[PDB]
C-alpha cells in the first residue's frame, strides 16, 4: 500500500537566497567552520533545553543526556550532526531556517563582498548556511518536545522542503545530515573531524562523541 506524504516548499527569505547564492558560488577557504557553527547551535539547544529542564524536568522525558554525536558516513558521504537539544517547532524551523529576514543577512553579504572570511559568519546570526561551504544537500531533522519530528531540506537553488517526518525517530534534538560535495569529503575522516572539533569547537559545555565505522 503507497504511503503519501504532504511537503511545504518554500521560497527562502530574497537576501537569505542571496547569501545562499553568494555561500555556493564563491570560493572560501577556511570552509571547516561549518562544523563549529553547528555544533554552536546545537550547544546553544542543549541550553535552551537544560534551562527549561529546572522548571519542567518532565522536558527531559524525552531523554535526559545532553550530547552532540558526529556521525561521518563513507558509503552515504554524509556528515550527520546529532543533538539531543530541544529541538524546533515548526515556526522555529520555518523561522530558524529561511522564511523570516535576518538582521545580519545583507550586513554579512556587504562584508563577504569586502573581503571578511566566511568564519566572521556566526557574529552574522546565519551561521547555519555555513553547511552549505560542504554540502550539496542538507537535511535537517528536528524534534521538540511540543511538536513533531520535522525533516527539512533544501539543495538552495532558493528554496527548501518541510515535512513531517515519517522516519527514524529521534525523541528530542535537532540532526543536521550534510550531503557532502564530491570534494568535500575530508570531512568524513575521524582525524578531519577531530581535528576541527579541537580547533574551533572546544568550550561547548557538553559532550560531543565521534562515531566511526
Ligand atoms: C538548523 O539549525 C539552526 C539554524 C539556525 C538557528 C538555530 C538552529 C538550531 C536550532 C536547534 Cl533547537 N538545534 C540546532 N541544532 N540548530
Amino acid at each position: 500500500p503507497m504511503e503519501e506524504e504532504e511537503v511545504e516548499t518554500f521560497a527562502f527569505q530574497a537576501e537569505i537566497a542571496q547569501l545562499m547564492s553568494l555561500i555556493i558560488n564563491t570560493f572560501y577557504s577556511n570552509k571547516e567552520i561549518f562544523l563549529r557553527e553547528l555544533i554552536s547551535n546545537s550547544s546553544d539547544a542543549l541550553d535552551k533545553i537544560r534551562y527549561e529542564s529546572l522548571t519542567d524536568p518532565s522536558k527531559l522525558d524525552s531523554g535526559k543526556e545532553l550530547h552532540i554525536n558526529l556521525i561521518p558516513n563513507k558509503q552515504d558521504r554524509t556528515l550527520t550532526i546529532v543533538d539531543t537539544g530541544i529541538g524546533m517547532t515548526k515556526a522555529d524551523l520555518i523561522n530558524n531556517l529561511g522564511t523570516i529576514a535576518k538582521s545580519g543577512t545583507k550586513a554579512f553579504m556587504e562584508a563577504l563582498q569586502a573581503g571578511a572570511d566566511i568564519s566572521m559568519i556566526g557574529q552574522f546570526g546565519v551561521g547555519f548556511y555555513s553547511a552549505y561551504l560542504v554540502a550539496e544537500k542538507v537535511t535537517v531533522i528536528t524534534k521538540h518536545n511540543d511538536d513533531e519530528q520535522y525533516a527539512w531540506e533544501s539543495s538552495a537553488g532558493g528554496s527548501f522542503t518541510v515535512r513531517t517526518d515519517t522516519g527514524e525517530p529521534m525523541g528530542r534534538g535537532t540532526k543536521v545530515i550534510l550531503h557532502l560535495k564530491e570534494d568535500q569529503t575530508e570531512y568524513l575522516e575521524e582525524r578531519r573531524i577531530k581535528e576541527i572539533v579541537k580547533k574551533h569547537s572546544q568550550f561547548i559545555g557538553y559532550p560531543i562523541t565521534l562515531f566511526v565505522e
